């Protein structure tokens, strides 16, 4: 994430850091004890999720680690495009609950009304390094209109555009699955944007989680 800064400890319990070989790969949301929700571009051998952390470089009491049993691509994801870039993983180990490890409840409303939105993460900074501790900022939705002449016939209607106009703070590579909340609530997952990141004239462009509401609660209801 660039141009932001240090999360406060207690206000992302529901973010999960995803790993792969032993190094980050991507972000994630727990939605659910036993789910966790990413981007689709983020599918690697062997994930392992860590939950309730705040700093990469230190162990904490808090974290909580898991393989992942399940890996969910959406049907209809197109690498090429980025279409419908959303993934849900199943724990092998469901989340212990605690303050630093609780999930976040989804947004159902495609026509949502305007709330405070922000992204957080674990991605590229503004100085092109990996953080230890979880950036985050506060970005605003960005019309359609404005997103669609941003990045000429790129964006579908499983896409949502965000950014900030003044100092362009945006999501990065590392973010990648990682949560949009708007006024508590999951509203995307970072999937693509400018590169290099900075989201003053392109904003960055989210999986518009609110159209997913039938397949992810059919896929954590399945057998
Ligand atoms: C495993 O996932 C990845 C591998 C390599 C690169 C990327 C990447 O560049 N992502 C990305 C780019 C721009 C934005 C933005 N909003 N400006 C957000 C994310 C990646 O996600």
């Amino acid at each position: 994430l660039v141009h932001g800064g240090p999360c406060d400890k207690t206000s992302h319990p529901y973010q999960a850091a995803l790993y792969t070989s032993g190094h980050l790969l991507c972000g994630g949301v727990l939605i659910h004890p036993l789910w966790v929700l990413t981007a689709a571009h983020c599918k690697k051998p062997n994930l392992q999720v860590f939950l309730g952390k705040h700093n990469l470089g230190q162990q904490e009491s808090s974290q909580e680690q898991s393989s992942v049993v399940r890996a969910v691509i959406h049907p209809d994801y197109d690498a090429a495009s980025h279409d419908q870039d959303i993934m849900l993983l199943r724990l092998a180990r469901p989340a212990k609950l605690s303050e630093l490890i609780q999930p976040l409840p989804l947004e159902r409303d495609c026509s949502a009304q305007t709330t405070s939105c922000h992204i957080l993460g674990w991605g590229k900074t503004a100085d092109g390094d990996f953080p230890d501790t979880i950036q985050c900022a506060y970005i605003h939705l960005v019309s359609r209109e404005e997103c669609e002449h941003a990045y000429p016939g790129q964006i579908t209607q499983n896409m949502l555009c965000a950014g900030d106009e003044k100092y362009g703070k945006d999501s990065c590579q590392g973010d990648s699955g990682g949560p949009l909340v708007c006024g508590d609530h999951l509203r995307g997952l970072v999937s693509w944007g400018n590169i290099p990141c900075g989201s003053k004239e392109k904003p960055g462009v989210y999986t518009n989680v609110c159209r997913y509401t039938n397949w992810i609660q059919k896929t954590i209801q399945a057998k």
